[PDB]
């Protein structure tokens, strides 16, 4: 029984090729959910879901109504249908929604909100239509590009000083912090993996982060654990630079490199020793471009949310080794790293 | 005698190539001045021309010498003469020098202006040059890029602080606005129309908008159609932000959406009720996107002139849709609308 | 004898290929210190390495150690050994080290400085990979842009408030500047050509600069005359814009536009009398890019280290032109000036 809701959830999409659309629609937008960790499981959509209740209803609320009009967007500009049923046009609908209920200045249940949100889900389509005809060439995922884009051109559009829809304010530093390293508490710092893991929807419950990271296990052990080794680097890239201890006990230091462990550590690279050492390493990288990006866009009063994630994984996928054992995936083999090593190995033998 | 001077005046570039190089030039050049606004008529550049003159004279002068250097630096440079002809490599240097104008503190009638502007002319053909053979690859227009990388490489060379030639001060908003919306004016919201047109050209003049859509509907009236519904849609964006009323009504907010609608309804995509739809909201897109635009360069102390509607009318070119009445022109059919209607429905017969 | 020293040293890569590894890792390594400046000898790579101690022994030793780094990584990460023997992926980490400990706010001998310059090494394949596959399908050469993106990166990481690795303060202008004119020196500006070469390196001794440019005369003297032309030209542009005299006596006006006359002086096109002219148009908006990515960046609290040169060059290398005389040599065929001009005009009698 378990076999059944583990990885892609293949034979519920062909069950459900036969059924009324509604049943379809609420697995398309399910599925977009969970596509925001690269999983395209309902299933963990819903435990997405409701660590986002758990974290914030509010939040749970602004993301499912983006993915819902984002959807349905994509169907009304004629996308592929392939697409849609695999949720690739609401995920970016999904963080684009939960991340400008959490950049929003005015108050929880500001019901206004919605407006700009709807206006800002059907952008994603568009964007995810763009870059997907740009990158496909070079045969590259867009990763959250289109949700960066838009958030960055919503947040610029209204800033913090918007009568309407005001923006938190990013304020860049000013003074160099004050760390006492006596100070540095080691359960703290254990929470802020699974924080980490769920910072990737904006929230800091490490509740939240727990049922993300087993939302994730559920369709692939080993993406789970890229999640938690991605934020685990992240903590430390963090302690190198010697970043506010709030910083990262918040998570702010370990989405980005929880992404791009997840991306890179089999997902879009097939998994070998190399490849997992490899992984490590972009999520270093992508820690490091996180603080970089981050202190960069407060000077423009933006919030670098996953922009490091998206450059950092696009440029460890461009770089071309003549090391057999670092494979890119096709991205029409790409489904999670089990199968996907299968798929290498086989590929290998012949 | 009235479809003598519609259209691209065909007849008339046929009778002066076997003329004296000299008008044949003048022709180029009152060419280049109305493919601005994507029209291909000399008629349509002199009327521009006196909407410029009844503006401003020194920027009149400043463009049409613009335009002068850029057409002379093409011919030098030995660029295509088919491009030349159709005042392609001369409308990014009217806009360099009318917005140099624009954004020049010192006073009219400034000579030593006339350097940098010579100066930032020749570049113009050397970027029309790159990010065309960069974008004809993909079937791209390179709408008005060149002009604004001259234009931001020239006010950060200078900046307000440069003792020779300094630039307007662009201060980011630093406090909400207060807006009286009992206040607000049919009448101004209406002028704002005109006034969103003219703002392509750096006009605020309404009566310089008005000679620009009658400039504009002398070559194709859905053209001019297109034009006052982007700046009636800019106008709705910037009622929807809560924009001060004098942005508003300045046509700060509806000169990006009027390009943007110019260019998608019917130009570079076949007129459709579909494609008529879709140009109105990538009117709305490059209006908000004009929005956040201007916030982000203010903080680097920039004017974001017409990066929006570049930016977004390439999103919405690139973007991919199933839709056979969704149609995106040749690059080398590109007329005008009423044209490009006839081509597409013959190609849609076949 | 003279002749064994010349040009990119053939005959000693021909015999070290039959010696033992250290010496051909020693010879990568200083091919990688000249390739800098578009040289490929590792006597020009001692004479550098001379000129940095001249300047700064821990400049040296910082540069020496990312060089090594990176030829290093490379040779883990399994790239092409043509391209790690020519020094092509040692050049970029030997800059990112020097300008590390030039923007380093610490002081002179930090020995904690060696753990990022090491990372922010380990990076400069990666990009150099990414990108040569991104640019190599336009036949475009990657000229100092991994450099570029990684010293972006770290100063934005660390930053001037960072309390390990604190970076100096880059502040914008906020007051006109008072320039003297009677009080320009010509000495001052005849040293401001040599200071402008050797800010290429980040150095701002005469000596070191005229060590750098008998370094480049050495491979090549056109490579010299068109270095010195470029810091001339940038000197030039400075006088221009009314630049503080301090400024252009720093060389910080000379250094982009001497490595852009380098590149576009025979080295990436082949060398006529047009292409000369071509390449000091090139250098003079080589220095102004300059200057306006500097006011840009010092809004960021960045430096535009090497950026201008690399944006001016790819824009003059992408642009087209119908003149045969304006040849862009190809990527395999490009080892000098002297040898270019050779190759073009033997391709033009065919």
């Amino acid at each position: 029984a378990l076999g059944y809701v583990t990885g892609d959830m293949k034979e519920l999409a062909n069950q459900l090729k036969d059924k009324p659309v509604v049943l379809q629609f609420i697995d398309w937008i399910l599925r977009g959910i969970s596509q925001v960790v690269f999983v395209n499981n309902p299933v963990s959509g819903i435990l997405i879901l409701v660590g986002l209740l758990v974290q914030n209803p509010w939040w749970a609320l602004t993301g499912w109504l983006g993915t819902v009009v984002s959807t349905l967007m994509a169907l009304l500009l004629s996308q592929d249908r392939s697409l849609i049923a695999s949720g690739l046009y609401g995920y970016n609908a999904t963080l684009v929604g939960v991340l400008m209920a959490v950049f929003s200045d005015k108050g929880d249940y500001f019901w206004w909100l919605l407006l700009p949100v709807c206006a800002m889900s059907m952008t994603c389509p568009i964007f995810s239509s763009a870059l997907n005809s740009v990158l496909s060439k070079w045969d590259l995922p867009v990763f959250t590009l289109p949700f960066n884009m838009a958030l960055s051109m919503y947040l610029s559009a209204t800033g913090h000083y918007n009568p309407f829809f005001p923006a938190k304010l990013v304020i860049p530093i000013t003074t160099a912090p004050n760390i006492s390293w006596s100070d540095l508490s080691a359960l703290e710092l254990l929470k802020s993996i699974p924080v980490g893991v769920g910072q990737i929807y904006g929230c800091d419950n490490p509740w939240t982060g727990g049922i993300f990271l087993g939302d994730i296990l559920l369709s692939s052990p080993l993406m789970c654990l890229h999640a938690a080794i991605g934020s685990l680097l992240g903590i430390a890239a963090g302690l190198s630079l010697s970043a506010p201890f709030e910083n990262i006990y918040f998570g702010l230091w370990g989405f980005n490199s929880s992404l791009a462990c997840i991306a890179m550590g089999g997902m879009f690279m097939a998994l070998t020793w190399q490849t997992h050492l490899l992984a490590l390493g972009c999520a270093l990288f992508t820690a490091y471009l996180g603080v970089g990006m981050a202190n960069f866009m407060a000077e423009v009063g933006l919030p670098a949310c996953t922009w490091p994630f998206c450059l950092a994984t696009l440029l460890f996928l461009i770089m071309t080794t003549k090391n057999s054992n670092i494979y890119k995936m096709p991205l029409s083999k790409v489904t999670y790293p089990e199968e996907n090593r299968i798929f290498y190995l086989q590929a290998k033998k012949r």
